């Protein structure tokens, strides 16, 4: 039947409702001791709507952890912390950097509009904090408790989830989170902000990047004006706000074989942080690279990104 | 392309190796305090290739409540734990017995030919029998070790996964279990045994109830006179071995809107249990009614066996 959003080879949203996830990657159960990495991964309820994959590596000492909060993107509409192409990313990071790991299940598009993903995905990081100094309720998790660092906790997303990173720390900055935690760092990979500047987007690009806040919150107040999207707005939160000390923005060139025109968005954003009088670390990583290239981790220039994003968790 | 087995419209495999399931219940993401039922779900790995759900209810004393393990059926080939046909079946079971569930998670035919399923459920077993006397390393349930009562454990499985359990019960027998746990309670819901009797199945049922077994354990040693198919073939372990104390068989008489043809098979099958000098308590139920029924609880027959078999746990 006729579409609304033909987004192939990615979504169709049709207009008799249907959704058909052409990019679904498959769903991969829990493991304990994964033969390539060690890793071992549960998937636990935060609520009756809010659920998170909860990575642990290799386990020497009694020794206490980083805790890296993951928030998954893909149009958000797309994919899932359960599915292998976001799983297997969090867990050769997690092998790799020796963190506990919370991938967080938030719910998509069109099926619940914005902003469900950002009530989940506070609720989730709310979820991580409860654990503080629980050294139990049916609902907390022993790897966090057991293993988990406060003091080393990292919130990290890409394209859409760097969208919810990004209002999560405007959040964390404004209400604070339980028992006094703070997010030490947050990574955008891939930001996702709509923002006017001097040179217009491509008629094509325009289309097939707009698209996904359109979707996602049709009825936004100001439309890609919306502060959630657009961190600049007249209404916007200050930026001096961020709810972490240290901050990495990674930026790619490429969506698959398609050049990315996210370059002078990003430039806006990042001048704004830097003038906002934020006194935190910033730290930006600009590669000639394809946005899939960090996940799959075949390329060279993969492997890059991920060894640039491990090295931001020390 | 050309097939090996057309079992539309559950499943297809392909003389290329393709294996396609189209009508697969929905993936049921982890949940607390469900709204309808107030049951808790979490998924759970227990090795590198075996995983399970498990299930609390809303708790009101510090009592300790039976365990109740799960193997779904299907064909040994369909659905999961952590599909929405088992998953609502258990989930409500878990309500209204107040018990910890266990819906094992066990790798499926054709990609895993039996006997995986087999050794996946006797793992999970001795995952959950491991938590006995624990008030943990990271594998560790705090559900089971805060709420189980290990006095009161259950095995139960429908089709396929009442195969597996009656060949658990003979393991459990034979090995015995870590803690010296006992299962006290098992139930076969639809058994799947293939037995020759004195009536012949008819050429239609025989193709597509046998199919199963041919599919999964293909040039198994007997063929269907296999042991773990054949409960009475001549090399079949003894039936009296049951590491059991109490069994329950529920037996149906249609498929949808097929008359079922397994009465005879249960039929010396029972017959042989009862010859064998098991000294437990045997319980069969036999009703007019749908396999389906159970699972769904839409029909005033589908209430029934679930209260049957909710009976079944005390
Ligand atoms: C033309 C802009 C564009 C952006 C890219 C980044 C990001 C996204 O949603 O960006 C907004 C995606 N991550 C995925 C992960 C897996 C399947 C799809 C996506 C997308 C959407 C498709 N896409 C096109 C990729
Ligand atoms: C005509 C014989 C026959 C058996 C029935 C019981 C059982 C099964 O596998 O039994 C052998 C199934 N439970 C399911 C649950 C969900 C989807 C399919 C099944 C089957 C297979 C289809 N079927 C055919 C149902």
């Amino acid at each position: 039947d006729e579409t609304i959003w033909d987004l192939s080879p990615y979504i169709k949203i049709f207009k008799d409702g249907r959704v058909e996830r052409l990019h679904n990657s498959p769903y991969v159960p829990p493991s304990l001791n994964d033969p390539e990495t060690g890793v071992s991964w549960k998937d636990v309820p935060i609520s009756s709507q809010v659920s998170a994959r909860v990575y642990i590596p290799k386990i020497s000492d009694h020794e206490k952890l980083p805790i890296f909060v993951y928030v998954h993107g893909a149009g958000f509409c797309l994919e899932s912390a359960f599915r292998s192409f976001f799983h297997t990313f969090v867990k050769h990071f997690v092998a790799e950097t020796k963190v506990i790991g919370v991938s967080i299940e938030y719910r998509l598009a069109p099926e619940h509009l914005l902003p469900a993903a950002y009530e989940d995905c506070w609720e989730a990081l709310q979820w991580v904090a409860s654990h503080v100094g629980l050294d139990t309720a049916i609902d907390k998790d022993p790897w966090i408790i057991n293993y988990g660092d406060f003091d080393r906790l990292y919130l990290a997303g890409d394209s859409p989830g760097a969208n919810i990173v990004h209002n999560t720390l405007i959040r964390a900055g404004k209400e604070k989170l339980k028992g006094g935690v703070k997010i030490l760092g947050a990574i955008l990979y891939y930001p996702y902000f709509i923002i006017p500047t001097s040179t217009k987007l491509s008629d094509d690009f325009e289309y097939n990047y707009t698209c996904y806040w359109k979707l996602a919150y049709p009825n936004a107040p100001g439309g890609m004006n919306n502060p959630m999207i657009n961190p600049i707005a007249e209404n916007a939160p200050d930026l001096a706000g961020y709810g972490c000390s240290r901050l990495l923005v990674t930026l790619v060139s490429m969506i698959s074989t398609t050049p990315d025109e996210t370059k002078d968005i990003n430039a806006v954003y990042i001048e704004a942080l830097e003038k906002s009088g934020w006194k935190g670390e910033l730290e930006v990583a600009d590669f000639d690279a394809d946005y899939f290239e960090l996940f799959t981790l075949e390329t060279e220039m993969g492997k890059n990104m991920f060894r640039r994003l491990a090295s931001f968790i020390k």
